[PDB]
């Protein structure tokens, strides 16, 4: 088998691209930047530093790269078995005249082997997103073909990868990578560390309620102790209750909405813990604070689980600790948090907050929000 | 009948707040800004200057104001016949609690007078985008209810409304907004100036095609030959021709793809130009043409109308001109043409325009467009 990947930053190389390469499929990258480029293709192979337990060397290999603005991406996705992305939603839309320019040179070569796309970003169902934007760069005449031969699989993945050698990169051993099984044209791969599922939304829901609360919460709170490093902040007893707290709150939404067993799910929050522990990443708490007004919107990881508190009438007082100390994020280099404390000061707490959650303002979890904010300070 | 409009900016008050009250109906704006709820709940009118031929004033009367942050917008939501916004996207996923909580509050009242929501945004299918952030803040329980009783109806809409009294504001004569008749739930409204469609993505991409892209070139063209204002660079007799032929060679395709008649579509073409001669607006150049990362994107008014010629074998030599106008945009005050001058200067033209628009870097149409770039330094 044969895939092409578009994004060969730290995600591509060190989560997808790797698992791929790993997995014995024939591997080029598409890139824009030349020195990366350049060394993939100069090399083949590179080293991940995989690190939780202990520090793990492991090396891809076997991979090349081409550009993803010129003419040989195109000749690849005529030919490849599998496309698979990780550049955030500008590049997304880039990449989509390339891939239908692709996909016409794919009929016209008749290759009618099934080919799947799996974009792996953070955003809900960004395949489906991408097909979007291919569909808009695709002349209609292809679009019959396409929908019979090309599937547009949507993923949700989970690795901690933060910020010489152009190539190298440091991941933590956790990885999960998910793809909806109902998407896939032809027989499924066999690609470990991808599992298939036929519900992929409660995957989605179960990292955003879980992952990305509690990592922001850990740092939020962190960042009001003095804490430097998620560990740090993990380590402190008093931020850890209230950091477990919250995502067992928000677990019970889960637990509830789509009937995840209760003891495996305690399981999965305990190995959340664990990811924070790790030693070896050194994560600033304000990297993982950052754009704390994305992070207070209504549909984000720390509002969402708090209306599923409230829709199912269960006890939320850890997620608003969560959002007041979100409230209280200050970094000059952050423009967000810049906003965040200037509404603050022009409107106070409550008004500000609801107008950034959509919370009503007379409501008593604002109410409770005020209180807690007030009490952090 | 009853509305309630979320968003009493510029667009709210000139556009869509103003043909719902002109209709009849009793009309509530919903926001956050306090000085316009005051001003519209004591003066109950205001006074909208519609300038084309003449500046004509017109009075919208009846209307009231409130909070789109407290309890009182989420009765209105319970009782009103429809929900109109024009927010932009952030404010989009704000209000979707406190509609969510409005249409729990409707089925708990027993209201099953259909309603309808149409989201007026600068976004494609708006309002099922709305929809989305809805059903994140909307308990399962009453998914069922919402479905059978709520029409999500998307809109396009185009009004030109640039930037003492917190409630004058001043638009074109024209306007457009057509809705999707299909997503309607009940009997269909009678509200003048809105025009109902079984085909709503033959009008966006029309208004896309024409409007924003004949509106952008001007801009761009205009602001190289020094000129002011829209009115000056359309009625400069080069940069006209450039502007009418690029919205002809988008026409082409919008009459092959939609079938659209050609001797309307030229009336339209006129139509535009005549929007872009209006003496009274005095819109700069550097406001229209401002984001043009955006504008150059692959989905946008330049590329994909240039896609289009690609695909049907059609004539883009002035779509061409228009984006090398668009690689020449500088502004201080505009991060995007700052980022877009960096990349030029870093890369080069050729480079530049390939990692933003999609296009394949060694095409012909990347060719023509440096050509085009270089000839206007
Ligand atoms: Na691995
Ligand atoms: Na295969
Ligand atoms: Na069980
Ligand atoms: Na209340
Ligand atoms: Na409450
Ligand atoms: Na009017
Ligand atoms: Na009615
Ligand atoms: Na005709
Ligand atoms: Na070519
Ligand atoms: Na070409």
């Amino acid at each position: 088998m044969k895939a092409l990947h578009f994004g060969a930053g730290n995600i591509g190389r060190g989560f997808i691209g790797k698992l791929l390469a790993d997995a014995g499929i024939q591997l080029t990258f598409a890139d824009v930047n030349q020195v990366v480029l350049d060394a993939l293709n100069a090399r083949h192979s590179y080293q991940v530093h995989v690190v939780g337990e202990t520090e793990q060397v492991d090396t891809v290999s076997g991979v090349n790269a081409v550009s993803s603005i010129g003419d040989d991406v195109v000749d690849l996705i005529a030919q490849v078995d599998l496309v698979t992305t990780a550049v955030g939603p500008v590049v997304l839309e880039r990449i989509a005249p390339a891939i239908a320019k692709g996909l016409v040179k794919r009929k016209e070569q008749g290759n009618e082997s099934p080919l799947n796309i799996i974009a792996c970003e953070n955003m809900v169902r960004g395949t489906t997103q991408l097909k979007g934007h291919v569909m808009n760069a695709l002349p209609e005449d292809a679009k019959a073909w396409v929908e019979e031969h090309v599937g547009f699989v949507d993923s949700a993945v989970d690795r901690i990868v933060p910020p010489n050698d152009p190539l190298e990169v440091t991941v933590e051993t956790f990885s999960e990578w998910i793809v909806d099984k109902t998407q896939f044209k032809g027989a499924l791969p066999n690609i470990p560390g991808m599992e298939l599922t036929d519900n992929l939304m409660a995957f989605v829901e179960r990292k955003l309620f879980t992952l990305n609360t509690g990592h922001a919460i850990t740092a939020y709170l962190g960042k009001l102790a003095g804490h430097q490093t998620i560990r740090d902040a993990i380590l402190d007893e008093k931020i850890r209750a209230v950091v477990k707290g919250a995502m067992e709150e928000s677990g019970a939404v889960l637990i509830k909405r789509y009937g995840f067993d209760a003891d495996k799910h305690a399981a999965y929050i305990q190995k959340i813990l664990g990811r924070f522990e790790n030693p070896y990443l050194k994560d600033d708490v304000e990297r993982v604070g950052r754009q704390p007004l994305r992070k207070l919107s209504a549909g984000d990881r720390l509002i969402k689980p708090l209306l599923g508190t409230l829709e199912y009438s269960l006890p939320h007082k850890n997620l608003i600790q969560g959002i007041a100390g979100a409230m209280h994020f200050r970094s000059e280099d952050d423009p967000q948090a810049q906003e965040l404390a200037a509404l603050i000061a022009d409107k106070g707490p409550q008004a500000a907050l609801a107008q950034i959650s959509g919370l009503d303002a007379n409501s008593e979890v604002v109410s409770e929000a005020v209180t807690a904010y007030k009490a952090m300070q």
